[PDB]
């Protein structure tokens, strides 16, 4: 476990520091680290009487000293990377008079995976809609536009020397205005060899988004992120589909080595599928960059129908 919060010297930053009484705790948003919904009073000094819905990150009742440094690490990392419309930005923090709170932007519509699944057409082209409360079906343009925003955010993160290392639909959140925001891009990398078998609390296997070199040699770069983006693209056009269906984790090693790739999803243009194949190129140097991906997608968004 960890020592008292007072036992440690939390990084106090006047620009982001916010009084704890200015935060009105709400319902839990995520459990891993712990996130909860909250209402901040006067986040913007220019308007101290305005309330704003935000997400509050805090450690668990059972946290290690490393967990505290990791959280701080992400906070300072977000400051470094800066702000961008397509990423979950830092809003403030509480480093005094209580536990450490890292305030970030709130995405009312949850992660992209569940977002899409809830908007699956009754048709046959997709799996059955899991959501008990279906939503309006997205247009063809909406999906490509969704890919554009994600690639847009990654392009920015790439220009900031930031390597996500786990880009996936689950790691992309949707705002109330349907804006795509990449999350968990400032997390600290573990210094202990990974367990390709470990599964997330959501029952997700990170190995399915990892590039061959990142999976076999544990090498992470912007190129490996482009690979993940290729898998993310696959998820979009499958409306929250599961990568490599019916393929065991252990089998994934051989298959990927064989140069095998996922088949084009139903209702997916060949141009968009070729983009996925280019991202899934065997040679890192041959995969396209986020800069290019943003350009092609922009061109595609303008051509793609919205009806």
């Amino acid at each position: 476990h960890m020592a008292g919060v007072s036992e440690y010297e939390l990084p106090e930053d006047p620009r982001w520091e916010l009084p704890r009484d200015r935060l009105v705790l709400g319902k839990p948003l995520g459990e891993g680290g712990q996130v909860v919904l909250a209402e901040a009073i006067g986040l913007d000094k220019d308007k101290p009487n305005r309330v704003t819905k935000v997400a509050v990150k805090m450690l668990k009742s059972d946290a290690t000293e490393k967990d505290l440094s990791d959280l701080i690490s992400e906070m300072e990392m977000m400051k470094m990377i800066g702000k961008h419309k397509n990423i979950i930005n830092l809003l403030g923090a509480c480093t005094q008079d209580g536990p450490l709170y890292v305030i970030v932007e709130y995405a009312s519509k949850g992660n992209l995976r569940e977002y899409l699944q809830a908007r699956r057409p009754p048709g046959l082209e997709y799996s059955y809609n899991p959501s008990h409360n279906p939503e309006e079906q997205l247009s063809s343009k909406d999906l490509v536009s969704c890919a554009y925003q994600v690639a847009r955010g990654m392009e920015y993160l790439a220009s900031k020397k930031c390597i996500h290392r786990d880009l996936a639909a689950r790691n992309v959140l949707v705002t109330e205005d349907n804006v795509m925001k990449i999350a968990d891009f400032g997390l600290a990398r573990d210094i202990h060899h990974i367990d390709y078998y470990k599964k997330t609390t959501n029952g997700r296997l990170p190995v399915k988004w990892m590039a061959p070199e990142a999976l076999f040699d544990r090498i992470y770069t912007h190129q490996s992120d482009v690979w993940s983006f290729g898998v993310l693209l696959w998820e979009i056009f499958t409306l929250g589909g599961s990568p490599y269906p019916g393929v065991p984790v252990e089998e994934l090693f051989k298959l990927l080595k064989e140069g095998h790739r996922m088949d084009k999803p139903s209702n997916c243009t060949n141009e968009l599928y070729m983009m996925m194949r280019d991202c899934w190129h065997a040679v890192p140097s041959q995969r396209p960059t986020f800069k290019q991906l943003v350009e092609d997608l922009d061109r595609i968004v303008a051509l793609t129908s919205n009806q």
